[PDB]
Order: C-alpha cells, then sequence, then structure tokens
C-alpha cells in the first residue's frame, strides 16, 4: 500500500475467481487476504511476467495478459496508488 | 466510431457539464452532437493534449488528464471500441 492508510492496507478480503487464479498462479494459498499480501502477489506477478517497461520501469503494460481483465486497462503507473486499489477492489469482496 | 454499426454513430445525445468542457475546449460548439462528432473531438482532444502513448500508440494515457476522471481509468486502448462507447455513454444522456 505505501500510501494508502495502513488502517486500509490490512482490510480483510476475499478475491473472486479471476483475481484468486492470479495469485495463487504465483504462488499464493489462502482464500482470504489483506490488501497488503494481495500487492504483494500481485507484485511477484508483475515482477515474474516483466510486465514491466525497461526504459520507463514504473509503468506496467498489461494489454495482452490476465492482469489486463482484471484491471480492465492497457497500462498503469506503479506511482498512483489509490488508483491501482480501486482497480483491485473490483476484483474482491471486502470481508465485513 | 467502428466495430460499431453506423446506425449507432449516428445516436444524438447531450454530454454532460464535463465532457461538454471537453468538447467545446477543443472547437466544438453544439450542446447536442452525435456519437460520431464526440468522437471526433474527442479524438482532436486526445491528439491535441498528446495523450497517447509515444511507444504503443494504441493506448491513450489518460491518467493525469480531466480525461481519466471522465473516463475512470489511467488508460485505455483504442482498440477497445465497445469499451469507449460505454465510457462515453456514462457521460451523457441520449436524446430520445
Ligand atoms: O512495494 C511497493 O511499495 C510498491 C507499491 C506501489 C503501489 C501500491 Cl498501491 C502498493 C505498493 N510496489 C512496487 O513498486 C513494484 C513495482 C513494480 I514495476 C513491480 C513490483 C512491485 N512490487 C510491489 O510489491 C508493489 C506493487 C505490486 C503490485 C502492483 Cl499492481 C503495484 C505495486
Ligand atoms: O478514427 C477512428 O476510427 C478511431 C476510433 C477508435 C475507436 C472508436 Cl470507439 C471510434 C473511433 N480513432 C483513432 O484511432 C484515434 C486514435 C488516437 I491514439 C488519437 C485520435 C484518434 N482519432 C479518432 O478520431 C478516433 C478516436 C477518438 C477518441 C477516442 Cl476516445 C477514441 C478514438
Amino acid at each position: 500500500g505505501s500510501q494508502i492508510p495502513a488502517s486500509e492496507q490490512e482490510t480483510l478480503v476475499r478475491p473472486k475467481p479471476l483475481l484468486l487464479k492470479l495469485l495463487k498462479s504465483v504462488g499464493a494459498q489462502k482464500d482470504t487476504y489483506t490488501m497488503k499480501e494481495v500487492l504483494f502477489y500481485l507484485g511477484q506477478y508483475i515482477m515474474t511476467k516483466r510486465l514491466y517497461d525497461e526504459k520507463q520501469q514504473h509503468i506496467v503494460y498489461c494489454s495482452n495478459d490476465l492482469l489486463g481483465d482484471l484491471f480492465g486497462v492497457p497500462s498503469f503507473s506503479v506511482k498512483e496508488h489509490r488508483k491501482i486499489y480501486t482497480m483491485i477492489y473490483r476484483n474482491l469482496v471486502v470481508v465485513n
């Protein structure tokens, strides 16, 4: 989360089928996570498939990728935390 | 429009306050347009403010532009025709 209220970073959530598959494919193994954990695994993911741009590393390109289907965009910046979060929020259910 | 029938491109619409200002900001001067015209002005806007990705030209990076707020995305592909129509529709009222 970095600059997302730490309180919000610990928010307990249940990823929907598509996001859950993304997570487990990189090593995750629960059905319930904290936002901070999702970001972490989503972080490994980006890193392993190298969805980042070599010369412009803070920009991710997920056009022809499963991530692109979850987020619904061809690219985003890892510097804009609030936007990534809301993009992640649509692929899960917040456990109350 | 494209991938979208001509019957749909000619649909009559009334942009909402923000999209309207957006349109008039690039030379438009009506309060009601056809989808085809909105796309055209929106095309000039994108081009005029150089919002296209230099190395992935089919991607409109509108993250830090008012266009980002209206479309609700940090970016989008000009190949996703139906998605663009949807984003535009949310910003207007179809003149019945
Ligand atoms: O570790 C961080 O603090 C940072 C981060 C950036 C934005 C947000 Cl919302 C949370 C965390 N982050 C990265 O900088 C990062 C960037 C790339 I390019 C690749 C991996 C990576 N690793 C991270 O753990 C996160 C991160 C992971 C997934 C996503 Cl979608 C965004 C950022
Ligand atoms: O001219 C077209 O047929 C095409 C177009 C693409 C998608 C849709 Cl839905 C309608 C029209 N189009 C562009 O390819 C385009 C691309 C860029 I990058 C910049 C301008 C541009 N000009 C256009 O007239 C359109 C277009 C304009 C605005 C938007 Cl939001 C999307 C496409």
